[PDB]
C-alpha cells in the first residue's frame, strides 16, 4: 500500500511532514510570452535548498493558465470501492484557459517530476463537451475535474471524469443535472455518497475580466447537492439573494460529519464577503451564514474598478480547513489578510489569528523586507496543521484589474498555533519573479488534496 494513503484525518495528521511543495505558476496575463509551469519548492527546513525552487516543469504550450491541480490517487483509494493498484504518483494539471490536461509523474525522483502524457484540449472537449478546467479531485473510482462551461464558452459547465489507468477522458459525470448550469468547484463526502458543486460564471463571462454590470445576472450564488452514486442533482440552496460567486467548497474532513463551508466572494448590497456553513439535519440540507466580513472604506490609491465605491472589499477567494477540523482559514485578496477561525463550533466561528500581507487596503510588505504585490489568495495547510502556505494570484485578467501595477508571484509561509494563533514565518519566502503563483500541493498530501472514508 501507498504510504501516503491515510484511512482517516487523524492518521493523516500523524504522518511525516511534507518535504516539497508543488506550485502551479503562470505567465498568462503577465504579457510575457513563456509557458506556464509547475514549480518544485524545497520546503524542508533542514535541507540545504530550503525555500528554493529546485526545479520547474516547464510546459510545452503557452497560455494554459495554470490554476488548480491534484493527484491521480489519494487517501480515497482506501475506501471500500477504491480501485486496485493505484498510487499517489501523478500530478493532474489542467489549463483553466486551454482545457489541456498534463499528467506529470513524480517518480522516481519527486524533486524532478516529468510530463509523461498530454490530453489535448480538443480531445477533452470532444469527449466531455466541457472547456476551461478548474478543480481536480482524486476519487476511489476515477479522477474528477470541474469545468466552467461547454465547448463554446457558455454553459452548462460541470464535472468530467478521467480513467484511473489511462488518464483518458471518460466524459460528463452528470446524468441528471436538474437546473444546475453554472460551476466552479466541487467536493464530496464519500461514505454518505453526496457531491456538492458551486457556481462562479461561464468562460465567456470571466475570461476578459470582471464587469460589474455582469454581477447580477451572470454570476451564481447556489450550492448544489448531488447523489454521488446516481450522478443526479437532488437539491440546491441559495447563499444569500444578494451574494455572488459561490467558490470553494470544503466539507469537514471527518466523514461522519455532514457539513462543510463555502465562501461567497461579494455582496451586491455592501461588497462584503461571507462564509456559509452547509449541513444536513432534520432530513434536509441546510445552509447558514456564519462569517461576514465588511469592506474597508478608503479614498485614495484605489484601482479603477473600485474608485466609485471608495472602499476595499475583503474579496475572500479561498478557504481551507485543518485536518482536525478545528480551524478555518480564509484569504482576503482585496484587503490583504489571511485569517484563522476556530470552528470547534462550526455554527459560531471565532477569529483566533490574522496576518497582513499585501492587499489594496494594507499594502503590507513581508516582515523580512520583501515587497508584496497582490494579496493572499490560495492557501494550503500541512497535514499536522502547523504550516500554512500562501500564494497571491487569482486569475490573469482579474489580477490586472485589482492590481493593475502588475501582480508578481510569491509564496509565503505562516506558522499556525494548534491552540490559536497565526504568525508569518520570517525566514521562508519564494519570489517567482515575473511569474504568478496559484495552487499549492504538498508532497504526501495536504488539507485540500485528500478526502477520507474512515473517522
Amino acid at each position: 500500500r501507498d504510504p501516503t494513503f491515510y484511512p482517516s484525518p487523524k492518521m493523516a495528521m500523524k504522518a511525516p511532514p511534507e518535504d516539497l511543495a508543488y506550485v502551479a505558476c503562470l505567465y498568462t496575463g503577465t504579457g510575457i510570452n513563456r509557458a506556464d509551469f509547475i514549480a518544485v519548492v524545497d520546503v524542508n527546513p533542514k535541507s540545504e535548498t530550503y525555500s528554493k525552487i529546485v526545479h520547474k516543469v516547464e510546459l510545452p504550450y503557452i497560455n494554459d493558465e495554470l490554476h488548480h491541480f491534484g493527484w491521480n490517487a489519494c487517501s480515497s483509494a482506501l475506501c471500500p470501492n477504491g480501485k486496485p493498484n493505484i498510487e499517489r504518483r501523478f500530478l493532474i494539471v489542467p489549463g483553466l484557459r486551454s482545457s489541456r490536461i498534463y499528467i506529470i509523474d513524480t517518480k522516481p525522483n519527486p524533486r524532478e517530476p516529468k510530463i509523461i502524457k498530454v490530453i489535448e484540449p480538443e480531445e477533452v472537449k470532444k469527449v466531455s463537451g466541457y472547456s476551461r478546467l478548474h478543480t481536480v479531485h482524486c476519487g476511489p473510482d476515477a479522477i474528477y475535474i470541474s469545468a466552467l462551461g461547454n465547448e463554446e464558452g457558455e454553459g452548462p459547465g460541470g464535472i468530467l471524469m478521467l480513467d484511473h489507468y489511462s488518464f483518458e477522458p471518460l466524459g460528463k459525470w452528470e446524468i441528471d443535472r436538474g437546473d444546475q448550469y453554472l460551476a466552479y468547484d466541487f467536493w464530496w463526502n464519500l461514505p454518505n455518497e453526496v457531491l456538492v458543486s458551486s457556481e462562479w460564471a461561464v468562460p465567456n463571462t470571466i475570461e476578459d475580466g470582471l464587469k460589474l454590470e455582469h454581477l447580477k445576472d451572470r454570476y451564481g450564488n447556489r450550492i448544489h447537492f448531488w447523489d454521488l452514486r446516481k450522478r443526479k442533482r437532488i437539491h440546491s440552496l441559495t447563499l444569500g439573494e444578494e451574494n455572488r460567486m459561490a467558490l470553494e467548497l470544503r466539507p469537514l474532513h471527518d466523514p461522519t460529519k455532514l457539513m462543510g463551508f463555502i465562501n461567497m466572494v461579494v455582496s451586491l448590497k455592501d461588497l462584503s464577503s461571507s462564509i456559509w456553513l452547509w449541513f444536513y439535519e432534520d432530513g434536509k440540507w441546510n445552509a447558514e451564514k456564519v462569517i461576514e466580513i465588511p469592506a474597508e472604506p478608503l479614498e485614495g490609491n484605489l484601482p479603477e474598478i473600485l474608485k466609485p465605491f471608495k472602499a476595499v472589499p475583503p474579496l475572500v477567494t479561498d478557504i481551507d480547513i485543518s485536518l482536525d477540523d478545528k480551524f478555518l482559514y480564509l484569504s482576503l485578496w482585496g484587503i490583504g489578510e489571511v485569517r484563522q477561525y476556530d470552528i470547534s463550533n462550526p455554527f459560531k466561528p471565532v477569529l483566533t489569528g490574522k496576518v497582513k500581507l499585501g492587499g489594496i487596503f494594507h499594502r503590507a510588505d513581508h516582515p523580512a523586507g520583501h515587497k508584496l504585490t497582490g494579496a493572499p489568495q490560495m492557501l494550503e495547510i500541512s497535514r499536522d496543521g502547523r504550516r500554512v502556505y500562501v500564494t497571491n494570484s487569482l486569475y490573469s485578467t482579474w489580477d490586472n484589474q485589482f492590481y493593475p501595477e502588475g501582480l508578481k508571484g510569491w509564496m509565503v509561509k505562516l506558522n499556525a498555533n494548534p491552540s490559536g494563533g497565526l504568525e508569518i514565518d520570517k525566514e521562508f519566502f519564494v519570489d517567482f519573479g515575473e511569474a504568478r503563483s496559484h495552487q499549492v500541493r504538498l508532497s504526501g498530501g495536504d488539507a485540500s488534496s485528500d478526502s477520507y472514508c474512515y473517522p
